[PDB]
């Protein structure tokens, strides 16, 4: 061996809700925060069959803090894209179980707010920290929905963005814009534009949001003289991924979660088997995230009511299977894509 | 009836003309047309073309628009129809001064100084009619609404809804306004307001949209019809892009106008656009006001405005008198 990397997969048990409650929906799942363990029961019991557990990189249970969940989880993800690597969080998880609390949380709240936010503040306060160092931070925002892509940053909401593929490139996503951000300020401000866009169809948009993927791209550069006085440009990539609902997998099946499945199940089979990328924009866009050059964090997403306890099983054989894909990252150095060669 | 477009290019002011920047844009009023011409002339490419309802070029005064496209607007609040007109365009091309102008010099007064004028006027003058008039004035900034006339300049309002009515600013304040003299202090005491908290005032102003509004009741079987006038200042206007311009009103604004002119509405997805429901599309007639500037400099600028304008021309409002 030599000192490749797992996919690293969270747990994260959201408080029982009032809906739940007033229901008198049983709890059936139960963290171990210090083993690092869910075990979930049947809604019946053992007169009917025994407990499910499961063990994660580390767990996270309904009075667990977001900030906490950041320094603990997400924060060195961040700062491998602050060198130079390629990141990817994602949340996934059944309907109403707390992936956008997660991924965007409250934002202009430091008690509330989510990884994405946090994340805004650790990248710029670095980036003011550092010394002789250049920073040019960028960030698009982009929507898939029935197998095509939308720019949720463009002044056109009518037009589908194609992904393309090139030996220079790795996949792109052809003509998608990007917003240059000096700050906190302004990278919240391209949040709150694509969202805004986002809903600009009738169809309400809990409806609409269950139904797709929204992802969150911040480019970070970086250049640097270095002890050899030359000038050294690394290029990381967060994505920050907010999935479509995992209760959806004839139209139902959401195209993208089912081709995700299936990447995740041959990464992991212990064969050499077909690894189905191309099966769907979502695996297409993320392919160097499972099993490639990136570093990447699953966030699962379960809430602990009996009455869910089927979707909640599945999203945990999921998370349990993606723990054991194997990445290998690098940093990026001076790519040919750098805006910073500019200067 | 279909949004009227009228297009003003300002004159070439003493930067642009001191860094040898090309004058590119002309104006046509015979044709109702601007053209954006190639400094190396017709020999390399055409101009690009427009036709509006009207145009306005450098030398055109403020009381030229007003009896040529403004009036017949406020014409109509004066007979119980909503009226909306608005301005649109580049940072620095003429909203500001097309729809305040500059107070000293009375021939320099833009459309809202000059509706009171008309307004009250007419009002003097009517036979067997009762006029109530008041005023609201209200900015939007960041998606949020504040009222340019309260004594709070750190309170936010929220948009409500009547069913019959539609929708409204919940707790803006009105002043009933007996004559110009008191309308223009509602205008000014907004303006006051209007910097409270800014760091620098002309990149707030250009950041912020501006609405003052006009409500017409009048009395003359007993009819009682009502018209709003909305008096709009709007936010100047791998793809690279800058965060700073972000205008969440204005993409808003742009989705609207495409999804009427495409061929659902996406009204509730803003402030300003929740606002301007019945101005785009809807239970009002509607003037759109298309500044530009003529110089080389912007002129990628320029014809990103008027590609906007010309599309906006194609919205259908179906205006009723609100009787
Ligand atoms: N850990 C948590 N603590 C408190 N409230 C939560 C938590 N996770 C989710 N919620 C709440 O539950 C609801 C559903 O969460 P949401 O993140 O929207 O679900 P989805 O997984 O559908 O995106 C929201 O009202 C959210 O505030
Ligand atoms: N038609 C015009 N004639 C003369 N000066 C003008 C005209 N339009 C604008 N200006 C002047 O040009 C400058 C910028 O205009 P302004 O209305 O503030 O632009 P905006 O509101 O579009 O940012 C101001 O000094 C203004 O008085
Ligand atoms: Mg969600
Ligand atoms: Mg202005």
């Amino acid at each position: 061996y030599f000192q490749s990397e797992s996919v690293r997969v969270v747990v994260r048990c959201r408080p029982m809700n009032g809906k739940e409650k007033a229901a008198s929906y049983d709890k059936v799942v139960d963290v171990d925060v210090k083993l690092g363990q869910v075990s979930v029961k049947n809604p019946k019991g053992t007169a009917h069959e025994m407990p499910k557990t499961f063990t994660f990189d580390a767990v996270y249970d309904w009075n667990a803090k977001q900030f906490e969940l950041y320094d603990e989880t997400f924060r060195p993800l961040v700062d491998s894209v602050l060198q130079g690597f390629n990141g990817t969080i994602f949340a996934y998880g059944q309907t109403g179980t707390g992936k956008t609390y997660t991924m965007e949380g409250i934002r202009g709240d430091p008690e509330k707010r989510g990884v994405i936010p946090n994340s805004f503040d650790h990248i710029f306060t670095h980036i003011s920290r550092s010394q002789n160092q250049q920073y040019l931070v960028r960030a698009s925002y982009l929507e898939i929905y029935q197998e095509e892509i939308r720019d949720l940053l463009s002044k056109d909401q009518t037009k589908r963005l194609e992904l393309k593929e090139r030996p220079d490139t790795g996949v792109y996503v052809k003509d998608l814009s990007s917003f240059v951000t000096k700050s906190v300020k302004e990278i919240e401000h391209v949040m709150n534009v694509g969202n805004q866009n986002r809903s600009v169809g009738a169809t309400n948009m809990n409806e609409h949001s269950s139904r797709s993927h929204a992802i969150f791209v911040i480019t970070i550069e970086c250049s640097e003289v270095g002890l050899d006085g030359e000038n050294h440009i690394r290029v990381g990539k967060l994505n920050l991924v907010d999935l479509a609902g995992s209760e959806r997998q004839a139209t139902k099946i959401n195209l993208s979660l089912s081709a995700l499945g299936n990447v995740i199940s041959a990464l992991v089979d212990g064969k050499s088997t077909h690894i189905p990328y191309r099966d769907s924009k979502l695996t297409r866009l993320l392919q160097d995230s499972l099993g490639g050059n990136a570093k990447t964090v699953m966030v699962a997403n379960v809430g602990p009511a009996s009455y869910n306890v089927e979707e909640t099983l599945t999203t945990l054989r999921y998370a349990n299977r993606a723990k054991n894909i194997k990445n290998k990252p690098r940093v990026n150095e001076d790519p040919k894509d750098a805006l910073l060669r500019e200067f």
